[PDB]
C-alpha cells in the first residue's frame, strides 16, 4: 500500500505523480518509433479531494509530465525498467533543492522553467543521439521531467541517473569545469566538500588506466557544443576503498563507476560523468583539454 | 493491459475514472468505521493531455467520486470485492439511459442532480440499514456514483448490482408498484423483444409465482422492513421488478445454440433470486427486487401501505 508520506507535501505530491504517470503508461502501448507530435506532448492532471485522502496528500494539486512517451523511451534505452523507476522513487521518500531517491539510484533536480524550454529544444537531438550512441554516453540520463504545483506554486523537476554509486559511499568530489578562471572551492565550503578546477590541480589526485573514455567523452562534447550548451562540468568521484565486498559494483547499475590500475597509489574506484547540460565552442575545448590532462 | 476502447467516449472515460478511482482506493487504509465527514467527501479529478494517449480516452474530462469511502464500504458490506467490481467494468466496455457490464453483473444507470441529492440526504440511514441486516434487503444494494465530464457537459451515473442473473436467461419481467391507477404496457412497449410488463399486464395474465414456503418468508419479511424504512424516509415511485426465467426453454435454447456447431444458481452471487416450489407445474426461476429509489415527496405512508399489500399476494 504506497501511501504517499514524504518529508514535505511536495514530496508527496512528486510520490503520487510519479506513481500515477508510470501506471498510465503501463497501459498505453510502446510505439514501433517516436513521433514529432511525442516530443510536444504532455500529461496534465488536477486532483480536489474534499474530506478524502488526506492523511498524508494534499487535497488540490496538479501534475503535469512533459513528453512522456519520449522519456518512457529514454527510460528503456538507458536501461531503466518503469516499474524500477516507480519503486524508488515511491517505496520511501526521496531525501536530499537537489534529492535522491531513498535507494540513491536516481536524483530528482529542482529546475528553472529556461531549462524545461532548454529541453524542449534539445529534445528530438538528444534522443537521436541516445539512439546512435546505443545509450553508451556520459551525458546526464533523462528519466524523466515533471511538473508540480501544489499549495499555489509549480516547481519543475528532472530526474536523471545518478553520477555515483548507489552502493559505495564516495570519498572525495570534483566538479571540472575547464576554466581559464580559476574556479576554486570555498573556505565555507571547504568545512564532504565540493573541489573544482584548481583544487583537484592543485591536489596532486590523478586518475589511472583505459582509453575508450575519451572517445565516450568526446563525442559527448563535441554533440554539446554543435548544440550551443555551455555551463556543463565534468564531474569526479573517488571511493577509497580501504576504509572498510570493497571496490565491488554492479557495471549495469553503476554505468559510470570504474576500477583502478594497479599503478594507483591509493585503493581507488572512479565514478565520471558531464552533469548541467541545459543553459560556447571554446568552452568545449578548454574543457576537453583540462580533462584531457588526467589519466595515466 | 487497458485501452479502454469503447463505442463512445463518455463510456471510456467511465471506464478510466472506475479504474482510477478503484486503484487509488488502493493505497487507502481500511478504516475501522466511517467518519461523518466521509459521507459529505468527494474526490474530483481534471485530465487534460495534449498529444498524447488519445486513441480513445479525450484528451479532456473530468471525473467525480462520491462518498468514495462509504461506497467502498457498501460494496464490502454486498459481498463484492473492489478488484471485482473494477475488472468487470474495465475489462471490456459496459452495453446497453441503461448500462450492463460486459458480464451481467452489474447496472450503471444514468441519473439526474436531484437523484445524487436524494441519494446523499438519505445515505447514512441506508448505510445504517444495510449494517443492520447484513446486506438482506430487496432495496437496490449501491456500490458507486460518478459524475463525468465528457466535451463539456457532466452526466451522473449511479452503480447497483443486477437483479438478474448474470447466466440464466430473463424470459419475462414485470415493473410492479401496487398503484390503484391502470399501470399497462403499451402496445409500443408491449411489442420490444424482452417487454417491460406492468401491473394489469400481470393480472390479466393470471401470473402466479409459486415459490414455496420458507424462501417466501425471507422474502416477505424482506419486503416488509424494506418498504418500513423506504416510507420513513418519506421516498415514492419504487417498484418491484420480477424477471421469470423458464428453465425448460433455456434448456432447449442452449440445446439449439449447440446444434449449430443446471436450473441452479449461485445466491452468493444471484441475491435476488428464487427457485419455484418442488411441487410446481413449470420448473421456473425467479428474481425480485425493488427498483428506483431515489425520489422523495397520496402520501409515502400509503405508498408503503398499497405497495405492501398488493406483492404479498404477487407469490404463494
Ligand atoms: O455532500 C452532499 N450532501 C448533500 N447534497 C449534495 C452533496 N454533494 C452534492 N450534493 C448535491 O448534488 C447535486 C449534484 O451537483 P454537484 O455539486 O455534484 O455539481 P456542482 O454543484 O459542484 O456544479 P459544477 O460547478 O462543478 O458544474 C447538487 O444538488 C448538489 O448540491
Ligand atoms: O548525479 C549526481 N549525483 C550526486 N550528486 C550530483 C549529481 N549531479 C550533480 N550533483 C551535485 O549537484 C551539484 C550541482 O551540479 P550542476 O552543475 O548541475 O548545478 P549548476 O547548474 O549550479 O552548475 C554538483 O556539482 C554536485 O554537487
Ligand atoms: O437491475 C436491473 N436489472 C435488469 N433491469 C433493470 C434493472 N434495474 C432496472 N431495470 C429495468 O429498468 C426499468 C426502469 O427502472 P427504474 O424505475 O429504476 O428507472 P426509471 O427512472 O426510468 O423509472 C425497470 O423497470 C427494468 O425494466
Amino acid at each position: 500500500v504506497k501511501l504517499f508520506r514524504a518529508s514535505e507535501p511536495i514530496l508527496s505530491v512528486l510520490m503520487w505523480g510519479v506513481n500515477h504517470t508510470i501506471n498510465e503508461l503501463s497501459n498505453v502501448p510502446v510505439p514501433v518509433m517516436l513521433m514529432p507530435d511525442d516530443f510536444k506532448a504532455y500529461s496534465k492532471i488536477k486532483v480536489d479531494n474534499h474530506l478524502f485522502n488526506k492523511e498524508n496528500l494534499p487535497s488540490r494539486f496538479k501534475f503535469k509530465e512533459y513528453c512522456p512517451m519520449v522519456f518512457r523511451n529514454l527510460r528503456e534505452r538507458f536501461g531503466i525498467d518503469d516499474q524500477d523507476y516507480q519503486n524508488s522513487v515511491t517505496r520511501s521518500a526521496p531525501i536530499n533543492r537537489f534529492l535522491t531517491t531513498y535507494d540513491r539510484r536516481f536524483v530528482i533536480k529542482t529546475v528553472s522553467s529556461e531549462d524545461v524550454a532548454e529541453m524542449h529544444n534539445i529534445l528530438k537531438k538528444y534522443h537521436q543521439f541516445i539512439v546512435e550512441c546505443h545509450g553508451n554516453t556520459l551525458l546526464p540520463q533523462f528519466l524523466g521531467m515533471y511538473r508540480l504545483t501544489v499549495d499555489g506554486v509549480e516547481t519543475y523537476m528532472v530526474v536523471t541517473r545518478d553520477v555515483f554509486s548507489h552502493r559505495l559511499t564516495v570519498h572525495r568530489k570534483y566538479d571540472l569545469k575547464g576554466s581559464t578562471v580559476a574556479r576554486e572551492a570555498s573556505d565555507k565550503e571547504k568545512a564532504l566538500p565540493t573541489f573544482k578546477d584548481n583544487d583537484f590541480l592543485n591536489e596532486g589526485q590523478k586518475l589511472h588506466v583505459k582509453k575508450n573514455f575519451l572517445e565516450k567523452l568526446k563525442r559527448d562534447v563535441e554533440f554539446l557544443a554543435q548544440l550551443k550548451i555551455m555551463d556543463y562540468s565534468l564531474l569526479v568521484g573517488i571511493h577509497d576503498v580501504d576504509r572498510a565486498g570493497p571496490g565491488e559494483f554492479d557495471p549495469s547499475v553503476d554505468v559510470y563507476a570504474m576500477k583502478s590500475h594497479e599503478s594507483s597509489p591509493k585503493k581507488e574506484v572512479y565514478f565520471m560523468a558531464i552533469i548541467d547540460i541545459l543553459t560556447p565552442e571554446q568552452y568545449s575545448k578548454r574543457f576537453n583539454e583540462f580533462m584531457s590532462n588526467i589519466l595515466t
